């Protein structure tokens, strides 16, 4: 089973082995940690830079999670043996490492917690896992119940791997002191000046016990002997032997002695993380490691989550959506906004993105974020491939391969926090560069990230690509300095297009006018040498060859230039149906639309890096939902309610029993995709990354706010706009605005022609509600034909 | 039970579990395989960087294995699966992954193969492996017997796990045309120069069979489902599911049925390795996977062993000596000169003290590293950290870390090469220089670098250590450009004092007085600045700290200073008793001498990172055996026969049963280290590293041919000048030397107050054989007072 509890609060699956990949996050200001249904995690902290305190059995590469994360029977995770001091029988929640049969199961993810209910042997066992706002800290909650008639003696043992923590120097010990196991490390390093850097290194690893247990181990292979995880000999003897690791692999084991009266059920806490010392570990015992501890800490995070629930909650004939949108969609884009995807250097079009859907949820933030973004553009106009969140942060990774792009989002995504909140004041403000002496306004910047992006262009009037633009592995295409990007063209036209709107609201005419003309001049280019009779082609080589048509057979249409030549002009009223007509025939699929088709197969060096990824996986034609997410806002801008709405729709798993299972994953996030390549590879395609850090939701919120809802703001006040689909006779949305609420209610009505709103049951003229004031509570009706 | 098997061509161990970490290794021209007792295997080739074909089940970091390393059931391994169709019951040999009961186990190392022999249910199995010459190919033949009266019907799978090859693109799948399994990735980058870089890389994994196999099944998670390793799923039914990986974690599983007669042995064989694309793995299984390719391929591989079986061959009272001498020393020497540790970049130490082993095996490899080696030369004189094997290589990890050692083994390993070669024509071949256009002798070469160990020296007379000497993470001593080095120094006098030698040898007499006043200069800055008062201390700080002294609570004895002064004439008569007794007291263990004591706790910081490794390992204090040799050297220079005897002997683990169950390696090699920190950390010491990449077996073979068995060459001859063990009253020894044979008997006796020699039965004046004829052989019989 698999369904919404705790009047959504939570989501609970009841079988460990249909949906084994499924998973669920948690994070707080310094860290983020995956955890699968069956025990198995993934958690990473900043210190300021990414580390972690679990590790694997081997040396792994300095990496968080991939898409689509295999494990193993080593992997790091959060387990719990129980054992029947009277037969010897063990069991273990969640579910690995025994896979015991079980009576009961299940996994719940929470907004604020992940927990586990299971059963076996007549015992009843409650897991529950939270984390603090500010510290580095999980908080584990465990509680032991005997549901039978007579007494029965348990040992109980959690089990925290810790794995291999370095060639250079590991061991742990039990401190007596710290009250649990403390395992230790050194960081390897060869080079002087990492000694430096590598100072304030949180190196020890601690599981501390709220309650004294009866014994302990800290060595692993001393744990499992030859018995393995599936039956450690450590559990097989009558107590555990106390050993400690010394350059041997260390382990986070405890050994509780319990006689259980029937019915009785005890409760036990521990905290598990990073240190840098016992006297740290300590700190954070006495800070949370208590009941009361515990209680402080979550009455403060569900606080902090809360402040993240945004502004629409809907009532609409659809149960799964209403579940997502309400519950789920707010949370996960508050993660993005709020921490940044937990990198020191995000992605410039990652930060202005994820900070565009902060708009809907705390504008606050939006509005910092492009005073921080725009204090790191260079004095040309051009901006930075990342930005750079710390003092001595570098960029690191895609980051130091030049792309193209970075400029054009400053506009796309300030329309959003303008239309929100009205704030041009911020146009207003006064930001340095990255380099020289020039302090000018927020509205320079932008006209001089617009002339940059005029300039940045060929002969033909075409942008260039370099090693890439918005698809970060298209590094071929341009890399010998003349290659030029198709999509890159369209949204410079878009972007160009709406900037000169903002200017012309602000008086500044003069840049309206060589901004639209630009627009005109690329879209001109765009049509002359991009256009290729039923879709736009993706780019022109640096030897002049123009890919993404009909004469490829791979990689025959991209979705991208076709929702930014529909958002930028590009495409005229005749061109829109052929684009329409040929994604429905060659990239929508039942799992949503495919970003290009078909999947590449093998290098095509002249477009790249992306051709040798897997066929259906990732940029390389999978259902990339944030590409799918600018096609829906693409199809809203038309009045496509339909086509958009299903599209959109698509993006949810469930509640089809197939769908679900295929997919794999739970629905309280969209992943940044779903396996593709769909006519090439059946079997796989809707198969979920597990990636909860994407782009996509900051989009698909503002999509459903401002689109399907229709409920956007303008200089006016509140623009009433819905794009309901047709099957939906009513629906109700609750949306908070400017500091007011408006109590939304739709209906279908026989005896009108056109749209009719009602404001406190009076008819207004036209869309507008242009009378909010701060904390006042609006009715609406909006009849529709 | 563990012993030597098959008139010393293998040794067997019998017990799977006694020594859970044991392994055994092979190489060829152009790959290396680490093969643990219980199935485990890490395997690395070269092409012609390191790459590797079988992968961990995560993203591992680029390393080949660690000192000590561990496994877990998910490591990369060779496997096969054996199931009674009729109980369902199963087994796994070696032994993992299932861990049955076994009926029989046998685990052989060999010389040029290592193979398994195991029994249960019945069933009789016999595995064995071995490498050609010269591809990258794993030859693997399997043998199974019904051993029992009546028919058996059976399931037989190779299970080969090919792991997690790459986020980028993974695959496998069933090639009837290659017959067998191909999984295929492309290895992870993001730069374009990387993509030319990668062109031709072996990035498909092949596991072929001889004979057509029932089914197959290449989806790693298809095969284990809930089973797991233990007991899979797909062999639970009654045929494999012939499952592809797509974008999945890949793997290597046939199924073989059969019904077997009563004594019925069937034969099967596969070959498992990397290939760039099926037209490779095909050649590869033309060329070997047959009867006639594996004949063909052990005999020339039996020949190219044979061709590095030394000059040595020895007959003691200690039958365990003999074995390892005769038959492991040699081959563990032969791996080290001929690939150079499988690495395009050796550390310049290395190469030439690794090649400096090769002067007893093939000279002509040795010679041509001289001249190699000398033709990277710096103009200066200064030798680089690395030596480039192949254009296009660079130094990386720690060759890009200035350490200042790198002369000093020039003369010092020339000088093994000259006494046993005569070769002084060497001296006269023009090399150039790593720059300009200087191309000058041999001679002329070794000048100049005896002319920058001079002029490296402080105002003192000290020789700086910059960020590390012979002792590679001792990096701050000397960071900041003033500390130097107690071991260099006294090292340097005797590089200087040798060279001399060499000089005077040559006529070249400015040249022996310029050194020779040196190595004065030098060991009188000793004996002011590094000597403590009853040893030599072992370096002095940037800021003027001499460390390794009597007042260090740690670090407080080294053991390579005391050695080398000893070498280089920093020690004298009264001196050297000092030594001795404290390294006996300090530094002496069961397990053998330790590098230095007591070990670091605790980050020095004006030392550096030596001092953050776990106490006991590596250069923190273990038995590290290539420091030991070198003080085992200084013992045999001073006559001190008895103390060098009794430390070599230590560095061969057994017969004594605690000691090979503590250090936990098969006798066929010399471990790197054996842990150290005895009195801080008794639980542990002794442990082998398990690393057979060792410097030291050059010099174990020199001090066993030159010192203990004194068969040493000279401008006149064969030198015989033993030091044998007092409790030997009887030995023999053959020595192959400049192309004829010397069977030689050592007899103790009562009658003669001074060594006798005799040869073909008559008495001989002097010590020196001196009339040598190529192909003869010589009986010599030496009487010992
Ligand atoms: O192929 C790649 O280079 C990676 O997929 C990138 O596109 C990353 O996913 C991105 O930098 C977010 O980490
Ligand atoms: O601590 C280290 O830097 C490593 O131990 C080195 O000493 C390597 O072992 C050496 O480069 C051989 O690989
Ligand atoms: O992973 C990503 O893929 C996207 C497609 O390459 C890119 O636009 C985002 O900035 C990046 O986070
Ligand atoms: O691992 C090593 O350790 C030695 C000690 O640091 C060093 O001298 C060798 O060149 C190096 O191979
Ligand atoms: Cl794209
Ligand atoms: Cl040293």
């Amino acid at each position: 089973g698999l369904k919404a509890i705790n009047n959504g609060e939570r989501y609970q699956l009841t079988s460990p082995t249909a949906m084994p990949q499924s998973a669920s996050f948690l994070w707080n200001k310094k860290m983020m940690i995956q955890v699968n249904c069956r025990g198995y995690a993934v958690a990473q902290f900043m210190q300021p830079e990414p580390a972690k305190y679990a590790y694997a059995p081997n040396l792994e590469a300095k990496t968080f999670m991939q898409p689509e994360q295999p494990y193993y029977a080593h992997h790091p995770g959060r387990f719990f043996y129980i054992k029947d001091e009277e037969t010897g029988e063990i069991f273990s929640a969640p579910y690995e490492p025994v896979r015991s049969q079980l009576n009961n199961f299940s996994f719940n993810a929470g907004k604020s917690d992940i927990s586990w209910h299971i059963a076996a042997l007549g015992i009843e066992v409650e897991l529950c896992l939270s984390l603090p706002v500010d510290d580095v800290v999980e908080l584990w909650e465990l509680k032991i119940k005997n549901g039978g008639a007579q007494p029965r003696k348990l040992s109980i043992y959690p089990y925290f791997p810790v794995g291999y923590m370095s060639w250079m120097n590991q061991s742990g010990d039990y401190s007596q002191t710290a009250g649990g196991i403390i395992a230790s490390c050194v960081t390897p390093y060869q080079k002087v000046a990492d000694y430096f850097k590598n100072k304030d290194f949180k190196d020890k690893t601690f599981f501390l016990h709220e309650t004294a247990p009866a014994a302990w181990e800290v060595n692993q292979k001393n744990f499992e002997g030859e018995g393995g995880l599936h039956n450690p000999n450590a559990i097989q003897q009558e107590t555990l032997g106390c050993g400690n690791a010394l350059y041997e692999t260390p382990t986070a084991v405890l050994q509780y002695r319990r006689e259980l009266a029937a019915q009785e059920q005890q409760t036990f806490r521990f905290i598990f993380g990073p240190a840098f010392d016992e006297s740290e570990a300590i700190a954070l015992r006495n800070k949370y490691l208590s009941a009361e501890g515990f209680a402080k800490a979550k009455s403060e995070y569900q606080t902090y989550i809360t402040s993240g629930k945004g502004c629409l909650q809907i009532n609409t004939p659809d149960p799964e959506l209403n579940n997502f949108v309400n519950h789920w969609l707010p949370r996960q884009v508050f993660y993005h906004g709020d921490v940044n995807r937990l990198t020191t250097d995000p992605q410039t079009r990652n930060y202005i993105q994820d900070n565009m859907g902060m708009s809907y949820i705390k504008p606050n933030i939006t509005r910092q974020a492009f005073l921080h973004a725009l204090s790191q553009q260079e004095e040309s106009g051009a901006m930075p491939d990342g930005i750079l969140l710390l003092e001595g942060a570098e960029l690191k990774y895609i980051n130091q391969i030049p792309h193209t792009d970075h400029c054009v989002w400053l506009p796309v995504c300030m329309q959003a926090y303008l239309d929100e909140t009205n704030d041009y004041a911020l146009l207003d403000e006064i930001v340095p560069y990255a380099s020289g002496e020039k302090r000018e306004t927020v509205e320079q910047h932008m006209h001089h990230a617009m002339r940059w992006l005029l300039q940045a262009r060929d002969e033909r009037g075409l942008s260039f690509i370099a090693q890439g633009d918005w698809c970060d592995p298209m590094n071929m295409v341009g890399y010998k300095g003349k290659g030029v990007s198709g999509w890159l063209s369209v949204a410079t036209a878009y972007a160009l297009n709406l900037w000169a709107d903002v200017c012309e609201q602000r008086q500044q005419n003069s840049c309206a006018n060589e901004f639209r003309q630009g627009a005109k001049d690329i879209n001109a280019a765009v049509n002359k040498h991009i256009w290729d009779g039923e879709w736009f082609g993706r780019g022109i080589t640096d030897d002049g060859v123009l890919f993404g048509t009909s004469k490829d057979k791979e990689g025959r249409i991209f979705l991208n230039p076709q929702s930014w030549a529909i958002l930028g002009g590009a495409a005229d009223e005749q061109k829109i149906p052929c684009l329409l007509d040929a994604v429905e025939q060659q990239l929508e699929t039942p799992y949503g639309v495919m970003m290009l088709a078909p999947a590449f197969t093998a290098m095509r060096d002249d477009v790249g890096r992306v051709t040798q990824k897997f066929p259906g996986s990732a940029e390389n034609g999978s259902v990339y939902n944030h590409a799918a997410v600018f096609y829906i806002f693409s199809l809203l801008s038309i009045g496509e309610s339909e086509r958009a709405y299903k599209l959109l729709r698509q993006m949810l798993p469930g509640p089809d029993e197939a769908d679900l299972l295929q997919r794999g994953q739970l629905p309280v996030f969209i992943p940044n995709y779903y396996r593709g390549a769909y006519y090439q590879h059946p079997r796989t395609a809707g198969r979920s990354s597990q990636l909860f850090n994407t782009g996509t939701v900051s989009w698909v919120y503002r999509c459903l706010i401002e689109g399907v809802f229709g409920l956007k703001g303008s200089p006016q006040g509140l623009v009433v706009q819905p794009q309901l689909p047709v099957a939906w006779q009513t629906a109700e949305a609750v949306r908070e605005f400017r500091g007011a609420t408006f109590n939304v209610s739709y209906r279908k009505s026989s005896d009108i022609k056109e749209m009719e709103i009602q404001l406190n049951e009076s008819v207004i003229s036209g869309n507008t509600i242009s009378d909010i004031t701060a904390g006042a509570t609006y009715q609406l009706t909006v009849l529709l034909p």
